[PDB]
């Protein structure tokens, strides 16, 4: 009760920074989870031995996978730790709970293939699940885990503040399919700029969530720069290999996912900060401003991406 989490100086310090790095100390990450949720939600939030016995089941049910890997779960739940903790007072006790397990939970058991090549290999997952296919996939391991001995995290809650608890995590694990994200992007952009975007409207509360949880799951873009550029080559280590998948079932894979086509990655990075992360955390500095270091970083990277197709490096 009187045990708290401390990490060495420079990780108290740094911690707090949206562009902080969890280090390759692996061993070191479930404290730096602990240390998250203590601070951002209280001591008090979980039982400290079954919140130890649910952080090394997810780490458990995460694949040794280039990318999709333990390191993304506790990476994606650090940037939600950021933003929650730099807008103290805009969530709910439920929400702060439910959002960093959200993060950890949220790419549970991923083979490090798309939804897409599941759906064309014909993955028995995509016939249970038709949309969404991995997220719904990562949900149902997050209640799996929740459900075995001495892991129930939310032990203390009542029926309904559980049941609200899982409703917050399922949202925002569904969020996290990309698919979804251009959408409700689209959905805020028009609510905040007609000025009805009402953080107490429910479904308005579950669109801002949702933009969060793209926000912290593509961090790796507003890392400082030697992380981004290093984290690239897993992520694309995991297209390839889906690239090569596709071809052995006969299909051409887009451009992004084939090695034979690794010249154009510059242009395919200016594509996505444009497309993709830019938008993102744009509308999300507008709706919590306090983020705002999430979109100058993100800006920085795609300048260093434009150096790198000028032949500046
Ligand atoms: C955190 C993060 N999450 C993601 C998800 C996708 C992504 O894709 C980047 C890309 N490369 C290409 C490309 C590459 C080589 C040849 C031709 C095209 C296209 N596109 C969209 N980057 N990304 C990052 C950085
Ligand atoms: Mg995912
Ligand atoms: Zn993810």
């Amino acid at each position: 009760g009187l045990m708290q989490f401390t990490l060495p100086v420079r990780l108290c310090k740094e911690i707090e920074l949206f562009h902080f790095d969890i280090g390759p100390f692996e061993n070191m990450w479930p404290g730096i989870f602990v240390y998250m949720v203590h601070r951002s939600c209280g001591t008090s939030c979980f039982e400290l031995e079954k919140l130890c016995r649910f952080i090394m089941s997810v780490k458990k049910n995460y694949r040794r996978v280039p990318y999709h890997n333990w390191k993304h779960a506790v990476t994606v739940a650090h940037c939600m730790y950021a933003i929650l903790q730099n807008n103290h007072t805009l969530f709910t006790d439920l929400e702060r709970k439910g959002l960093l397990i959200a993060c950890l939970c949220h790419d549970l058991d991923h083979r490090g293939f798309s939804n897409s090549y599941l759906q064309k290999f014909d993955h028995p997952l995509a016939a249970l699940y038709s949309t969404s296919t991995m997220e719904q996939h990562h949900f149902s391991q997050t209640v799996s885990i929740l459900q075995l001995e001495g892991h129930n995290i939310f032990s203390t809650l009542s029926s309904s503040e559980y049941e609200q608890v899982l409703e917050i995590i399922r949202k925002a694990i569904i969020a996290t399919d990309l698919a979804l994200y251009f959408g409700n992007r689209k959905q805020l952009e028009e609510m905040y700029q007609t000025g009805s975007l009402n953080l107490n409207n429910q479904s308005h509360r579950d669109r801002v969530i949702g933009l969060m949880m793209t926000a912290c799951d593509l961090c790796s873009v507003t890392k400082l720069w030697p992380v981004t550029k290093l984290t690239a080559n897993d992520i694309y280590a995991e297209f390839w290999a889906e690239g090569d998948e596709m071809k052995k079932l006969g299909i051409q894979p887009i451009p992004m996912m084939d090695r034979d086509k690794k010249d154009e990655v510059p242009q395919g990075q200016l594509g996505f900060y444009n497309a993709v992360a830019i938008p993102c955390y744009t509308t999300l500095t507008q709706i919590l401003p306090p983020t705002e270091p999430l979109l100058k970083a993100c800006r920085d990277n795609l300048s260093q991406w434009e150096k790198v197709i000028r032949g500046e490096e």
